[PDB]
């Protein structure tokens, strides 16, 4: 589909200098929204919707953490040169453009409706997300590391976190959900490196 | 062997109520010392020596202090706080003797690291008495099972094979990655977890 992309009215700091964008279809029979695919979820599970937005959008916003020092200082009043080297480094480590952050939000909502125990999504949400990522398959959502089926009750606050299959890549394809344990075990390795690692370790331990 | 164990002079908070003990062999000449097996290392690798002492004795508060109850903590040590700091301090509590044991084991491991300096005869003979012959480059990640190098100590962490067990048999070194990965699982549970993970991914 083609998206609205019209500027969404906001009282956000970012909104004073940059636009939040309409994510409704270009056609669009109402008021223009940033997170339409989350409306039902916000109605049924407020903290899950909010956690999806936060993990998709925040570190300050990831699409602010990508802006250069001059723009931070002048338009947001952030003197990066004041902060110690390490916090500048970590801030940059979390950077992602605006569209990517929204993409991630969409992916995570799509995964969430396929959790065991998930609410049933309305037809708009279902069709909109399915258009992006394919048919929803009930109960298919697993830990990206564990490969264990996740239940929505886990998201209750955590025990579940947002995962990046390959380190430092913030887009729809690369994200999912993971047990806290599995997510911290993976650390700075990609999935394939992590599995390869486990394989070598076990080989070694089975020797002697 | 038989150990000195006479009180060692300290300006420490613990020492006003409990002793620091000589760990030289009983009837030693010279002054009595708590960490004799570490003086040589402290000369060339003070950071490593310091890490060994911290990991063996500390939790902020010593492990052998944290094995004492709140009443003695307010009375003897004059210490009332959040719960996830309190029981978290309780978690890693161990007897003073076990702590020193851990320090011995860690030093014995350190002298067997690739690139390790060579121990002096006192240190070598003393530690080998407790743990057996040092063999060069034998020190491996407790988890990875790969050989460790001394330059990793600029990372490496002290590992516990079984959680909640601070003794010589149970401790070793581990790459930072391997050690955080293990989290709160024993070694066997961690390997078993890996096997389940690989089994599931090979099916997909």
């Amino acid at each position: 589909m083609e998206l609205c992309h019209k500027t969404v009215k906001s009282r956000t700091a970012y909104s004073k200098h940059f636009p939040h964008k309409c994510q409704l279809p270009l056609g669009h029979s109402g008021k223009c929204l940033e997170f339409p695919f989350l409306v039902s979820l916000s109605k049924t599970h407020p903290r899950i919707a909010a956690k999806i937005v936060r993990d998709a959008t925040m570190t300050m916003p990831r699409y602010v953490a990508i802006l250069d020092d001059d723009i931070l200082l002048e338009k947001f009043n952030l003197d990066m040169q004041s902060l110690p080297e390490i916090t500048r480094l970590k801030i940059r480590e979390k950077a992602a453009d605006y569209d990517s952050c929204i993409d991630v939000a969409r992916k995570l909502t799509w995964l969430a409706y396929q959790l065991h125990g998930a609410p049933i999504p309305d037809s708009f949400t279902k069709n909109y997300l399915e258009e992006f990522f394919g048919p929803m398959v009930a109960g298919s959502t697993n830990c990206e590391i564990c490969k264990l089926p996740l239940t929505i009750d886990l998201f209750s606050e955590a025990a579940v976190e947002t995962a990046h299959k390959t380190p430092r890549l913030h887009n729809a394809e690369n994200v999912g959900f993971a047990h806290r344990f599995c997510n911290v075990a993976q650390g700075n390795k990609s999935l394939d490196e992590f599995y390869l690692w486990m394989e070598e370790v076990l080989t070694r331990v089975k020797m002697l």
